[PDB]
């Protein structure tokens, strides 16, 4: 029901009253994103949000937890004159949806933060939430973005490019 605008009035409701027992929550937070993410296509500011903050709650895995809520910044932020830190939770949705969602693409959300990068002006809380992850990065999925990350070496604030370049 993700597409078919009209049946996610009642899309929503008709998946989000069972949550059965399911011996283990292997399965939980993607019940709390996709209904979620019903809220994340109509204009459902808060719901959605907290829905993606008790879904990540449940297992801290499952990128796809972090990665709708970063789909929905987008939403958010494309909207908006950018630039309050409100892209720095995107930042991070992207970057904790980048490494440990492994063995398939990758390119969508890393060429997404290649472009969220350089919109620095003027907060530097981007690059410090860049920064702050620690953990697993896509050491080899980046090397197909690597001319565009050394034609953006030339550019101002690359001293966190740098620990991209250096495992490469």
């Amino acid at each position: 029901h993700y597409q078919n605008m009209n049946e996610l009035t009642t899309g929503l409701d008709v998946i989000s009253n069972t949550n059965l027992v399911y011996f283990g929550t292997v399965q939980k937070a993607e019940f709390f994103t996709l209904k979620g993410m019903f809220l994340s296509k109509l204009r459902a500011y808060e719901e959605a949000n907290q829905a993606f903050a008790t879904a990540v709650q449940i297992d801290l895995n499952l990128a796809k937890a972090w990665a709708q809520w970063g789909f929905f910044n987008d939403r958010r932020l494309s909207e908006e004159p950018n630039n309050i830190s409100f892209a720095s939770n995107a930042i991070s949705c992207y970057l904790q949806a980048a490494g440990l969602y492994k063995n398939s693409k990758i390119r969508e959300l890393l060429c997404r933060i290649l472009w969220l990068i350089s919109i620095d002006d003027a907060s530097g809380m981007l690059t410090n939430a860049f920064d702050s992850f620690r953990g697993e990065i896509p050491v080899w999925y980046w090397i197909t973005f690597i001319p565009q990350l050394l034609t953006s070496l030339s550019h101002k604030e690359a001293n966190m490019v740098r620990h991209i370049l250096i495992r490469i």
